[PDB]
């Protein structure tokens, strides 16, 4: 059998053939084609602004910037989470303040959220974790109760909807990503959706340099902006996956049913490997996270992994506590502090999941799962 | 006639085939054809350590990361430049130090760079205008004495030589671009060449949010990096283009030496249009920069470039003065402090240059502006 990878992506030849007309074109940076995809991407989202940039890390740190987080500034997020999450913050020259989360959908805990607030606390960075949203009507109750601003981390959630409304068309700044693992992909890439046009503009400022130019030979810098701007390469990409979107969160869905069905009644269930949350209407189901019983098992995660290689299949780590990083315990972050995250991020472990996938490749990846826990388990 | 625009890439059909393969392949972020782009560019520079990033603009502020430079330190560059060089000093919590360009050679003037110096200068960053070297031989010489390090600003010189030594091969932290506009493209992209593995370590961490991982779970952080890694597309038009190095040098050689003699004699060299230095060894020709005489014409530098426009010849600004933007009015710089780069900024245009121009471009070129001379001249 061949190497079964936990993700592919899925580009067509008619997108690749777009590429090769953007190439031969000469304008391959940032042009016409990203203009599209601001467009597609804004009528997505119900017509608000969208400016699209070379990943979905600068726009967490530009949506901190337009809602005025620096030194002394406060923003709440989650340890499970890839790191950038919570380096933006400290790029900002503000604090990152941590809130533990629901061990059930392994997303923050909105209780621990509102907990977590101060007088100093400006802004939010909820993570939508496998492209589950939280309870977006409870979030934006805190925010509005407290005043404070949301920076959305929607990198893994592009597709995914709450309760019938696109992630991208509520809320306040939201931040997608097109990394090549995420459900609709640019190669690299983001997106920051604003509310109103003042915001894209200082959102185009800190996107290249902060420079504005006019006329012939007008130009002016009054904003330290960064190097951000997306290639029209990139953004043609962008273009041609998504007529594909629906399609793809349906597979996404069919395998993640799939999943549920096969583990049902099998050696690991019993051993205790956690699962998602079996719902089907709002996450997008980017990826497929469990959580090993690490206390009934005879072997560490690590030596799991390596069986699941040896066995043909390739798994992640989606992902170790933050807080617990050489830098952060440098802030003054312990083990103990975050417990609930502290588990998860010593458990988890990522299984294949891509729209190229069969239902038979789900099959396999579970044979492989109960295989190891029939052997290794107490 | 056709639009002349004031460059254009010289993208292959070898190198557009290479793209649509690492496409099909799904390996389409940082992979094989990043590292086999860094092996081409570490023999380049003679065995140095190099990596490779999304823009020439990290790569400055990297080097600058690995050199020590931050909040209390002073870093030397020129005001004559695009503004990431001295955005990346600010950006580290240093403070950018301006010296005056000599106004023959467009670059940063030695003499005022050396009187520049305090006891809190700890780098440099000159600038390589139109791929022009510096005396490097001198600039060392400074380096040495002050024991400064030195970030060289190199994003257009890949492709320079000093006194038949690569830029690149010789000096301390060298920053290229493959900015679509470059000489040699990865649609955007950038490196960095370091002296020594450790530093190339440090220059990966700072590459990708601080992370190393480790066997199969192992992850942390001990840096805090940006989003900086370079796509195998890109990475794999890096490729493609090496190739054709010599080959693109020679042919901007032959363009500026056709410059040269088509201006000779006549009406724009006779009111006082200013052209580069006639050198044909060290620049790689990335741009044809001439000063207008603007004492003399009884229009502006737009219109001048307006009437250049509706000739069918596109123009560009390369570059106006830093320290006059307003993020620098409020630093406290202010008109008066660098009269040479004040002069150039206001009067610089740039001028058709890229490799698939003929000669009869040239002389189009020329033809329009002794024609702009001739006709508002004063």
């Amino acid at each position: 059998a061949p190497f079964l990878p936990f993700t592919r992506p899925e580009i067509d030849e008619e997108t690749i053939q777009g590429v090769v007309e953007v190439l031969r074109s000469g304008w391959i940076t940032t042009g016409p084609q990203c203009q599209k995809f601001e467009a597609a991407l804004s009528e997505y989202c119900g017509g608000r602004p969208v400016r699209v940039f070379n990943s979905g890390t600068c726009t967490l740190e530009i949506g901190l910037r337009i809602a005025g987080v620096g030194p002394g500034d406060e923003v709440i997020t989650t340890p499970a989470s890839w790191v950038s999450t919570s380096n933006v913050i400290i790029e900002t020259g503000a604090t990152p303040v941590f809130a533990d989360i629901d061990p059930v959908t392994r997303n923050i805990d909105l209780d621990k959220l509102e907990q977590a607030i101060t007088p100093r606390t400006k802004a939010i960075i909820p993570v939508f974790l496998s492209g589950l949203p939280v309870d977006m009507d409870r979030l934006y109750a805190i925010a509005r109760a407290h005043k404070l601003r949301v920076i959305e981390d929607a990198a893994q959630a592009f597709g995914s909807t709450w309760h019938g409304k696109r992630i991208g068309a509520i809320g306040d700044l939201v931040s997608f990503s097109f990394h090549a693992n995420k459900n609709l992909t640019t190669i690299e890439g983001g997106a920051l959706v604003l509310n109103n046009e003042d915001e894209a503009v200082l959102a185009q400022k800190y996107r290249l340099q902060g420079i504005t130019r006019t006329g012939f030979d007008g130009m002016d810098c009054d904003v330290l902006g960064g190097k951000y701007n997306l290639t029209d390469v990139a953004a043609r990409v962008g273009l041609g996956q998504l007529p594909h979107l629906e399609r793809f969160t349906a597979q996404r869905r069919a395998l993640a049913r799939a999943y549920f069905a096969a583990f049902d009644g099998g050696a690991a269930a019993k051993l205790g490997v956690g699962l998602p949350v079996a719902e089907f209407e709002n996450g997008n189901w980017h990826m497929f996270l469990v959580t090993l019983p690490l206390e009934r098992l005879t072997i560490t995660r690590a030596e799991f992994m390596a069986q699941m290689k040896e066995r043909g299949i390739g798994t992640g780590i989606h992902y170790p506590a933050i807080h617990l990083f050489t830098l952060y315990r440098a802030r003054g972050f312990k083990e103990g502090m975050f417990p609930h995250a502290e588990r998860y991020g010593a458990s988890t472990v990522t299984l294949p999941l891509f729209t190229q996938m069969t239902e038979g490749d789900v099959r396999r990846v579970v044979d492989a799962v109960n295989q190891i826990c029939e052997q290794y388990g107490k």
